[PDB]
């Protein structure tokens, strides 16, 4: 178990160049067209790259990454990415 309400779960390995010693990289992926609230993905300040899981096909997500560093997030990685084939 871990879907428990999306069985439509794809997911985005987005990479991103290292930005040193970041204490957290929040990604925040702004969903587009829905009324979805931003998935909010939090991995490891030493990551680089990361398998997001639950991003509904279909929909748009506008996939930032920003760099939790000195109490604040820094714009590391932006971009728009519909999921699905489209």
């Amino acid at each position: 178990n871990a879907s428990t309400g999306q069985e439509a779960l794809s997911q985005t390995t987005i990479s991103w160049a290292p930005f040193q010693d970041t204490s957290e990289y929040i990604i925040s992926c702004h969903p587009v067209g829905t009324d979805e609230e931003p998935l909010q993905f939090r991995v490891p300040g030493t990551s680089t790259s990361a398998t997001l899981t639950g991003l509904t096909r279909g929909a748009t997500y506008n996939i930032i990454v920003e760099a939790l560093k000195d109490q604040q997030r820094h714009k590391v990685r932006e971009e728009v990415v519909t999921v699905g084939n489209s």
